[PDB]
């Protein structure tokens, strides 16, 4: 079965809700296993605390750079950077789990949660989740967003774990 891990969402530290995701373990075992253990933390570091520093309202939430918190840092439990697993799954609509990269086989710790459908990723960034409860709490996190992508207000991920 595939593993469910939870993010625990604060604004400007007030909490605002609960996002839980279901990871294709099934489809992408090296990429989801990367997610899920950064959601533990049991490697020693991953997503407790940091911040998501990209939103952009109709397109997607950005996060997981819990090294420089502005997306330029970030790294896989696997090393700094790690290979495009494959392209099984396609970018569908909203909700959608995709790692984030900067070019062919550089995933990091990097993701976003896709608000609508981004068909021109398929087949450069790698689907290997999907939000199964708490869409509307991500729908309330990108009101906090801009067009330009940056936050009027600091959403952080106060608590993640594996249910």
């Amino acid at each position: 079965v595939n593993p469910t891990v939870f993010f625990d969402i604060a604004v400007d530290g007030e909490p605002l809700g609960r996002v839980s995701f279901e990871l294709f373990a099934d489809k992408v075992p090296k990429t989801a296993e990367n997610f899920r253990a950064l959601s533990t933390g049991e490697k020693g570091f991953g997503y407790k605390g940091s911040c998501f520093h990209r939103i952009i309202p109709g397109f997607m939430c950005q996060g997981g750079d819990f090294t420089r918190h502005n997306g330029t840092g970030g790294k896989s439990i696997y090393g700094e950077k790690f290979e495009d697993e494959n392209f099984i799954l396609k970018h569908t609509g909203p909700g959608i789990l995709s790692m984030a990269n900067a070019g062919p086989n550089t995933n990091g710790s990097q993701f976003f949660i896709c608000t609508a459908k981004t068909e021109w990723l398929d087949g450069k960034h790698v689907v290997f989740g999907k939000v199964k409860e708490g869409m509307n709490i991500v729908e309330a996190m990108e009101r906090f967003g801009s067009r330009n992508g940056k936050t009027s207000k600091k959403i952080t991920i106060a608590d993640c774990g594996q249910l």
